[PDB]
């Protein structure tokens, strides 16, 4: 590994749009953790508290994630395949000019961690049996997975897309239980509004993380890395701060609805 | 040795090709397969089963996906003693000491396992307890085993995790064809159990006994033949045993449902 | 380019370093024999659950004590400028190498085993499935953000922030299993047991982030020798001896846990 992880780090810091769209989500995560114990500390219910637990680890993940990008320790330096758009790119680090792409994996590596945990609590919100919930979620895990295997791989152009496509596929498993299953298991739980709401904020904020894959530098590369970054931590921002935040203000007003057991 | 050269190592050779690109393909029609096959399930807890073995192929396209562009195969060189030492193979047009390693494999068995396992238990009507003890240490087996195969300090080492691995391995076959089997009586569906039990026992103990013939235990079969052991294994696990697990599950719904 | 068979040599004909990773592998060996002799006894599917989940921890700690003692989970990494472990030297084959010989490994063997140990003991207390899935998460995410804080070597102050956040993890497992573990087993019928463990579980949990800070990964007052028997000290305690007297308490009271 000729480019160490203090280089990388280097990087970062000195890269203001980098830098920024990195160390932004460290504090706003900080933030969201304890203003979401703040605002659950009265729930008794062991369901309504497994819903704000879960809710609540996802931006500790967040932070966690983040300062692994930020340190380097989740950030490699890979050189994209003949014919990839990014093909041929340069990053000097350190002092000299290195070839290839300042890949970010780290965001997939955790995204299998956090992701889950906002399916767990949606599932729970809108009332969902366990068979609904494992579907969802092992396939959550497996659309993380192959996105990060993809941008892991250097050895050809056209096996990047097919992991790519895979990862799609897995994708709309979630978005039918999601749009199908999960919105009429609401109304039998009596949280149809809030579901509704939280359910079509989540199929547009996670529409965008392909769509930034794809036109950002690991996929078609019309976004530079310094972009699409802040295109993913933009979508983080919504996706995961102000999405729990509005979970978290349903719930914690209305303990009683999903208390059940 | 880059990612390229082992993606350019594996095209390019028929027999690995084919031992990789094969299973791929039928993965991928045994995903559609499944989903459509099962498209007519409507109890819950059946449906559980269904798709924890849809997740089969599922975990195999994928697996085999990173084998075959070279993201998880590695070249390592084999410890003093072992019977691969001091092979080379060619990678970046130049001899490059060592043997291409697939430890991909062992990441395919540690997510697919636990999902067939999963199904199986619950067809039999097993309990928490146990459905816990098998996948535990079938997973336990699958890990280890993959430190068998990156172990290059030692030849003693690498036959060491082998044993470790065996034995969770019996932990794991012992629940599957004894205890599964009994609790599948109550359950109403001993029957299936004891059709592919033949089919079961021969299956899983293909593998650790692959590993011992194969480059990475006593090497009496070479790279490629060692992959094509391990592929025909898959093929028979993921996708036709699957296969009939499913075909069973649909035509008796009801009963499992309970 | 250090290979993983000199980090095998480098262990062996290193006193202290072989002995605390060798005498950890046979001691987690018997106790697999000697945890599957002692509960043999059982028939209640509860009870067994909580013995299996025990018995796993020495599994996990034989395996992977096993991946440190091959050099499969050892590496060696050069720390940042201001840490005490900076400009530290290494004999490796034929040649001196920067850095320090990092045992890694061990994040594994928690991440992996003390899980284990939180169910058996959530289990074992009564424990509903919302405290149970709280003090483990958070177990897990202290395991793995105290290995990335011994593997970020880009900057001193980062390893003490993700030791941070690892510590703060480490505050919501403690207060599940001391307070609130601790009343559910009154109404489990487990409370006693569960005081006295507690109270070896504060000192044992404790020593640990006490050990890191104060190790080689922290300011280094104990040499990368001193900080392994630390640990395997620690692991022996909680690995084997722990999981014995809450073994020879199931197994002598599975009237109580029955269910
Ligand atoms: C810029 C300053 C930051 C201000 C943050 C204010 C958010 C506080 C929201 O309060 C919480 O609302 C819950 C109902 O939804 C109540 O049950 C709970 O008791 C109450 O504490
Ligand atoms: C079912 C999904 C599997 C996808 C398999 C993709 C195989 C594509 C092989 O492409 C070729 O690779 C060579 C490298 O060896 C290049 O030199 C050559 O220019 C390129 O055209
Ligand atoms: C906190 C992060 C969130 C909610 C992330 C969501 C991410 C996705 C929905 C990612 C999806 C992707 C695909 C469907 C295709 C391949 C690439 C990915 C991983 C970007
Ligand atoms: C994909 C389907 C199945 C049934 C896979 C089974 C895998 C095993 C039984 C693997 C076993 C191993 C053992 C027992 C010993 C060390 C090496 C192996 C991991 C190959
Ligand atoms: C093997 C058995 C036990 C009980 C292990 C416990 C381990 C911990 C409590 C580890 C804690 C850490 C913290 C809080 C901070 C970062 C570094 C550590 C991972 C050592
Ligand atoms: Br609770
Ligand atoms: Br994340
Ligand atoms: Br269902
Ligand atoms: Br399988
Ligand atoms: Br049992
Ligand atoms: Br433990």
């Amino acid at each position: 590994a000729e480019v160490t992880q203090r280089e990388l780090f280097e990087f970062v810091l000195n890269d203001p749009l980098l830098a920024s769209s990195l160390y932004i989500n460290i504090a706003l995560a900080g933030l969201s953790i304890l203003l979401f114990v703040f605002m659950t500390r009265g729930l008794d219910d062991p369901r309504a508290k497994l819903i704000a637990v879960s809710t609540i680890l996802v931006p500790v993940v967040s932070i966690a994630s983040y300062t692994g990008l930020a340190s380097g320790l989740t950030i490699s330096v890979l050189e994209m395949p003949a014919g990839h758009f990014a093909e041929g790119s340069s990053v000097m680090l350190g002092g000299e000019e290195v070839d290839g792409v300042v890949t970010m994996w780290g965001r997939y590596l955790t995204w299998a961690l956090s992701t889950p945990m906002i399916l767990l609590a949606l599932g729970l919100l809108a009332g969902s049996n366990a068979t609904k919930l494992f579907t969802a979620i092992t396939f959550d895990i497996a659309m993380c997975v192959t996105g990060l295997a993809a941008a892991l791989t250097t050895s050809s152009h056209l096996m990047r897309w097919f992991w790519y496509a895979i990862s799609c596929a897995c994708f709309i498993v979630v978005l039918y239980i999601l749009l199908v299953e999960w919105a009429q298991d609401a109304k039998a739980a009596g949280t149809a509004d809030i579901f509704s709401t939280l359910k079509l904020l989540t199929v547009v904020m996670w529409l965008g993380y392909p769509i930034v894959w794809a036109l950002g530098v690991e996929g078609v590369a019309v976004l530079p890395v310094g972009y699409t970054s802040w295109a993913y931590s933009a979508l983080d921002i919504v996706a995961k701060y102000i999405f729990a935040f509005l979970l978290l203000n349903y719930l914690t007003s209305n303990e009683g609805v999903v208390s059940g057991s």
